[PDB]
């Protein structure tokens, strides 16, 4: 990961920049920062500069509404974005790319759109404030903005096929909606794409939380920005979420019960311990390629108890199955609590989050 | 004829584009002697001259528009205009006044797409400028006399961002046209901006009732009829291919020949104009100056098949017998060029003068109304 930074030319967060946040925030850096889940960035300093100089900034993230079974991995950006929203108290804009799924998959426009509404339930279950978050459907919001399509057009002019052909790999057997889709993903990065929220303001920086594997796709947007008179969108990159069986039982869905969660991490997670304990008691603990532990890295909020689990699993004291039932006690209460929060999401709360509204934000 | 596209029209021949051949290549159908009567019977009106003199000579499924009009099932008219700049020419009047004619004789709603996004992409303009031209060009279009309770005129940049139905159709059409197909119709290249690669779906979209929920109450099946010069047909031949794939009725069409450029019937009157157009902004003096000096004569006698003045006469005189008398006469030698041009100047001068007058009457508030999404009158 330290070599993917140099590869994409991004800036690495320290344990010193993390402090800069704490000074304006007034909290304790989220464990993603503390642990390095979210390690890289691009222009966080620029966003920070305006936060103290008493100027707003906003967040943006999206979601590809392809059915659901949003697994626990998919929670990583949202958990972090939610945090960002609360410590800075700024607006967030969440995009549901229904057109995209329609273009790429065997769905009807309605089918893609219903998935967008449903996924929006799961997202709201994460707890986003309703007074500073706007979840929008591409298909819906294009028809309801006096600023969105215009920005999409500006981008479409300043980007050629050859450009989108290298970055995304589009060939020419593809449909045109695809070739031009990258402009729809980019448009949300610029404030005046949301008139009911921001107005015709253009000086509001945009912070985009996402992976590190994504930087090459967001550079297109960052490169077009100067060219159209708009500031670049800042970035905060994260690491990947270990695929369960190894880096259908392949992932752990938020719709999974409690026993399924139990039987998955027990029968399908990956082990680093010599596990087939010839005599794992002073060996075993490979906390780099052991999924169960990697997960605790994301979901167990206590550093002290985590380090204890690492010293102990690596040393050989803690066997496998012991570490596993430790994770289960973190997931089961994470997932089940998610499902409950999502039960309380009425058809009217969804419609609200998805309605072009004025928001309550920190101009500061 | 050789080349006819949405951006260029070229022929080696002074007689102009071979229209019976364009019909074979494009796959459209010739407007028969007997299809014209059906228009008469069905509308109880004499067919407009463009129909009688073969100016609008090609169609697609007009028999299906009539199939429905006869049975009391509506249909609507859709046509468009790319505002490349503020000034339009007299060739532009052909599709519009004919559309104004279809509107009255059939009494059906009409939508007119002002493609500001198309020109913002293809040309060097700001979004402000591109919208500006849409507004100005709408005044001239309005000057043709369209019923305000029966016509919707929209800028693409504005209507895309305010319609619960337009973008959705663009997206649907976009899924069914590959870059490969689009570069084999419009000749696009890997160097073109993405906005241009996908632009075709935006022109294809008004071809479906759905993009105007406010007009046809989310009805989805109202038959569409599109009047246009035959250089806009690649867009619509693409559209009719896509329509069934997204469960919509294919749009019908009526193609017109091109109003020749002054120098000859090799190109069409365009706004580039090295010096080839009579702008709807020209003074009586300029119109006369342009006809006498710039309009290719044929003549020196008289060959009607190449005289740019006589071609113009077949578009705006409106007296089949006089035109026919001007034909035999110019051919035989009796008429003698300066008289022929003198005649044409007597028709164009008032035509453009009445246009300007009515245009001066289009107040800002009227442009606004025509361009606001409305219900219309179930026309």
């Amino acid at each position: 990961y330290d070599k993917l930074i140099v590869r994409f030319g991004s800036s690495k967060i320290d344990k010193e920049l993390i402090n800069r946040i704490e000074r304006a925030t007034g909290q304790r850096p989220h464990h993603f920062l503390r642990r390095g889940i979210f390690f890289s960035h691009r222009d966080m300093n620029q966003v920070l500069d305006a936060y103290e100089n008493k100027k707003p900034f906003y967040l943006y993230t999206g979601r590809g509404p392809s059915s659901e079974a949003m697994h626990v991995g998919h929670l990583i950006p949202f958990i972090f974005t939610k945090w960002l929203q609360d410590v800075f108290n700024v607006p967030l804009v969440i995009q549901m790319t229904d057109d995209e799924k329609y273009l790429w998959k065997d769905l009807t426009l309605d089918q893609a759109y219903s998935y967008a509404v449903e996924n929006a339930k799961d997202i709201i279950a994460c707890g986003f404030d309703i007074n500073k978050t706007f979840i929008f459907s591409d298909l819906d919001y294009m028809g309801m903005s006096s600023g969105f399509y215009k920005n999409v057009v500006k981008i479409q002019k300043h980007v050629t096929f050859n450009q989108v052909k290298g970055i995304f790999g589009f060939t020419d057997s593809d449909c045109i909606g695809k070739i031009s889709f990258p402009a729809i993903q980019a448009a949300p990065s610029f404030s005046n794409s949301f008139p009911q929220i921001f107005r015709d303001r253009t000086d509001i920086q945009c912070l985009i939380p996402c992976a590190i594997d994504q930087d090459p796709y967001f550079r297109m947007t960052r490169d077009v920005a100067p060219r159209i008179g708009y500031p670049k969108p800042a970035l905060l990159h994260s690491t990947f979420f270990p695929a369960l069986q190894g880096a259908p039982n392949s992932s752990i869905f938020l719709t999974d019960t409690a026993k399924q969660i139990k039987t998955k991490v027990n029968k399908h997670a990956f082990s680093g311990g010599r596990d087939t304990i010839e005599e794992h008691r002073q060996f075993g603990g490979n906390c780099d390629v052991d999924v169960s532990f990697m997960y605790l890295t994301f979901f167990l909020e206590d550093d002290d108890k985590l380090e204890q689990i690492r010293k102990d699993y690596t040393s050989g004291a803690m066997l496998t199955g012991e570490l596993k039932k430790a994770l289960i006690e973190v997931l089961q209460p994470l997932i089940a609590e998610h499902q409950a929060r999502r039960k309380e999401v009425t058809d009217e709360i969804v419609k609200e989050f998805m309605t072009p509204r004025k928001l309550s934000f920190d101009f500061q």
